[PDB]
């Protein structure tokens, strides 16, 4: 019956690539996460296991236990993987952020990128190569990478990534790209246009979409603005909405459908209590692992638009 269709099965029926979720071994081996992900979602992103602190706690000495679990679980369950994330300022060991030499940090950054993407070469649909690189005002965020390498670190990260695995779609990912009139949204479009004009292989813009209630409507204009940068893809990468209103969620799903370059949507987790903001109950399954009204609203709208 119609009532029984998945959001992933339906978004695929409408011409999209996936409707996925952020997860990791800890979730996958508890509660009903794995069963829900197998049945309802086509794509997974490692919540933590592929970040720098997790994978390179000391220079050159990599740890892949968690990441390998996620990648193999995904492969044996037919789920696409978005690798996440290579270069960014949170989850960065202080051994990295300590480096003050340009050529040392450059080499360190390139080794980190190449190591990770070489290990999973060919198995990763898309990588968030650079995360959270813009300030709110639209200027580039003054991280250790920006301050020590300079703004060339972004082109360098993407060229390096393309060399390590030319099969993966290479993304830049950010939050607060949800309003078309917001400086951050306009800036990332402008910079990504310029970088791509100079042959930087930015295949995608990822918009995390951590929404407050009522912010769904504006995504309808923010998302096509993001796609006007001319990347082959855009994605919604960490979707969750404080209060989980059906309107907010359906607006975001509709923005995706409206944007030919939008390949899919990944929500920030499965069940509310596992949210970074659990008390705003922002996800699509509740504390009993039951689908919420927003989940039904999405399925229904996906069918109705067919």
């Amino acid at each position: 019956a119609e009532a029984a269709q998945s959001v992933d099965q339906l978004i695929k029926a409408r011409g999209k690539v996936y409707f996925g979720v952020m997860t990791d071994q800890n979730r996958l081996t508890t509660g009903k996460n794995a069963a829900i992900i197998q049945a309802d979602f086509g794509q997974v992103t490692p919540m933590n296991s592929m970040k720098w602190d997790a994978t390179e706690p000391s220079q050159g000495n990599f740890n892949f236990a968690g990441a390998d679990y996620l990648v193999n679980w995904a492969q044996q369950n037919g789920k696409l993987i978005r690798g996440h994330t290579l270069v960014g300022h949170f989850y960065l060991p202080s051994w990295v952020s300590s480096i003050t030499d340009k050529n040392t940090l450059t080499n360190v950054m390139k080794n980190h990128i190449t190591t990770l993407m070489t290990r999973y070469k060919g198995k990763i649909r898309a990588w968030d190569v650079v995360n959270e690189a813009f300030n709110e005002d639209g200027s580039l965020r003054q991280t250790v990478f920006l301050n020590v390498i300079g703004e060339d670190y972004i082109p360098i990260a993407f060229q390096t990534a393309r060399a390590a695995d030319p099969n993966a779609k290479l993304y830049i990912n950010d939050y607060n790209l949800d309003s078309a009139s917001y400086p951050k949204t306009q800036a990332i479009v402008n910079r990504v246009k310029q970088w791509r004009a100079a042959g930087v292989p930015i295949d995608g813009i990822g918009s995390q979409t951590h929404l407050s209630a009522g912010q769904g409507a504006g995504v309808l204009q923010a998302l096509p603005l993001l796609a006007s940068a001319g990347t082959p893809e855009v994605a919604i990468t960490e979707l969750n909405v404080a209060g989980a209103s059906p309107t907010d969620y359906v607006n975001v799903v509709n923005a995706c459908l409206n944007v030919q370059s939008c390949v899919g949507i990944t929500v920030a987790g499965v069940a509310d209590p596992d949210s970074w903001r659990a008390s705003t109950t922002p996800l699509l399954f509740d504390g009993n692992f039951n689908p919420k009204p927003a989940y039904n609203a999405i399925v229904q709208d996906l069918q109705q638009g067919s």
